[PDB]
């Protein structure tokens, strides 16, 4: 009521920017925490103020950070208000120009809406699809990319160009790694054909990775692709140099390449969530187990090296004893009756305690795992996969030439209002629940 | 002849599908071997064929425990079960990298087995039973 | 209401087959996606049209694919409408002939119904039990 009173007066400046640069709408974007917290009253006010002043200026203006309130809603983690801003259907014909979703084809249960891609389709400086993907501070991007235009934009970009580029890059990497293996397994006329391509592609990956590593659990792989190419170029240098330490870095680069090919399993539909499971579990669940296992290794190692060194021997120096314990946890190290040992009963007891503690510790990593899997792990995997694909799609979107992006140019120019002339995205839908005589429609003949 | 034999004893699993209780069991075999395991198997084969050429590159320095490629792959498959006795690196250029690369194979195989178990646990609760 | 108006006129041909061969009932089978999606209004109309015209012809006729609307409901993945078609108990004695489920033995809480296996029991060219099993799509 008071907001209506304040809008009724001519002295009121609706478009007034504050010290921070925010008009009223930026502020309402700033406050809108969540649905359960607030009950979505901010959305109503966002509607009412724009319907009070029919203009594009309020959405046009920018704070001192240089962001439209759409872009501000994207920069901050505000999802419930973005679902409203990004798809508005204003019924009033006088203020119908301010809508961003237009129905042009409604015949009955079947109808196709028409979204506006003005500041959304990555054709501007920083669009919504760029911000919501490349912004790490949000921690809510799962619910951001499921919105009506963005989700379909990602599918369309994948169907048009990103699938082929991804498959093609995977193919080149596969050929490269096989050439590396064919070189290292047999180690000259074939090397002239192979090693040249190998060095060129290694330098290429190293340059790209060093370029993109300065601007930054999403960056791990991209940190590893650099180290591989470093090892490769180092080994190729030490091949012409006279040394024996070239094969070491070479085969380590090999094994690292076959470990890095796990990266490209992330683009597959079904195998992607699998690799995400590998990543999340190896990052969180296993790393807790590993250090607490290493500490027992290094305790019982000095223990057994203290006992069995009485008569210099099965368990010799510390390194050999630690190795024997690691042989034991797999089943490889044959359990020797205590010989050349001061006290055999304590020797055997201490070793059996190592076995039992390792067993219960393996048991607990399995336990925490069982607890992890049920709900959080599955949702986390799906979210990470979707986000990763989105990141890849926009990474390849910026590799293309200037003319190529204009060649693709998702969307079509529709005639809306007297002359909206805006790029739009058509989405066909079917709604059986609500039956409404279609009053507001753009095209009369449904094509 | 013997391949036909083993295939017949594998095909007799088909007729367990007519039983009341044992039928859903064989359906579980089929669905899991079709979906959950086949993802694990190829991604395991690729590590096999990477670390095989790796170890065949190292341990071929003095022609030997791990000989040609086929023998090295066989030794790795002996290792994942527990059969292949871990040999201290001998007739090898650099033993520390040899041992490190092998322990990395062990750890990666372990976490990969772990993840097939994980995706499995996620699969079993509701969808797997109804599907069976 | 409009469907009742259109059935009231003598000029209306209820049994008219379209270009694809479908009468009105085949169409209603074509549209009936799911309960949550539609809320099962199609089932009501399937009932109302048959009770408006008491005949077996509409179920008898076939589209150009050579399928009765029972067989069409089986060929497509339409389950909620098939549960209705496959067990109908019409209470009206004049149109009681059009029912496919008959109760003949009711004494109290105990009763035995009696289903019709005319096009269902694999005694025909392609019965419902054949289609629903051998159809992978």
């Amino acid at each position: 009521e008071i907001v209506q009173l304040l809008m009724e007066h001519e002295q009121t400046d609706i478009t007034s920017r504050d010290s921070r640069g925010n008009n009223i709408l930026h502020a309402l974007v700033t406050v809108a925490e969540d649905f359960k917290t607030q009950n979505d009253f901010v959305k109503r006010m966002y509607d009412m103020i724009l319907l009070r002043s029919g203009n594009w200026e309020l959405e046009t203006t920018r704070n001192n950070d240089g962001l439209t309130p759409l872009q501000l809603a994207a920069k901050m983690g505000k999802a419930e208000i973005l679902k409203y801003i990004l798809s508005r259907e204003i019924k009033e014909k006088r203020l119908r120009s301010l809508s961003r979703k237009f129905t042009d084809w409604a015949y009955g249960p079947v109808s196709s809406s028409l979204y506006d891609l003005t500041n959304v389709d990555t054709t501007t400086d920083n669009s919504v699809l760029e911000i919501t993907v490349y912004n790490t501070n949000i921690d809510n991007r799962h619910e951001m990319l499921t919105l009506e235009p963005l989700h379909t934009l990602l599918h369309m970009k994948w169907k048009k160009f990103a699938k082929h580029m991804f498959f093609l890059s995977f193919c080149f990497y596969f050929f490269y790694n096989i050439t590396l293996t064919l070189v290292s397994y047999y180690r000259g006329w074939l090397q002239l054909l192979g090693r040249m391509f190998v060095l060129i592609w290694a330098m290429c990956i190293s340059v790209k990775e060093g370029i993109a590593i300065f601007l930054l659990s999403d960056a791990w792989f991209h940190f590893v692709f650099f180290i591989q190419a470093v090892l490769v170029i180092l080994s190729v240098f030490l091949y012409l140099f006279a040394y024996k330490e070239y094969l070491a870095c070479l085969v380590l680069a090999m094994a690292l390449g076959w470990a890095n090919m796990l990266y490209y399993t992330r683009g597959f539909q079904s195998m992607g969530m699998y690799s995400v499971m590998i990543q999340k579990v190896i990052l969180h669940d296993v790393l807790k187990f590993l250090f607490v296992y290493i500490v027992f290794l290094l305790g019982f190692g000095v223990a057994l090296a203290s006992l069995i060194e009485k008569c210099p021997s099965s368990y010799g120096s510390f390194s050999d004893a630690v190795l024997e314990l690691f042989k034991l946890t797999i089943g490889l190290g044959d359990l020797n009756i205590q010989q050349n040992s001061k006290y055999p009963i304590l020797f055997l007891f201490l070793l059996i305690t190592y076995v039992i503690l390792t067993f219960v510790l393996l048991l607990n990593m399995l336990i925490a795992l069982m607890g992890e899997t049920v709900e959080n792990v599955s949702k986390e995997s799906e979210r990470i996969w979707r986000l990763q694909r989105a990141r890849t799609i926009l990474e390849f979107e910026k590799m293309l030439p200037e003319w190529l992006r204009s060649r693709f140019r998702m969307g079509e120019l529709c005639k809306v209002a007297e002359d909206d002339f805006r790029l739009c995205l058509r989405i066909n839908e079917v709604k059986w629940t609500e039956w409404k005589t279609h009053v507001s429609f753009l095209n009369e003949d449904p094509g």
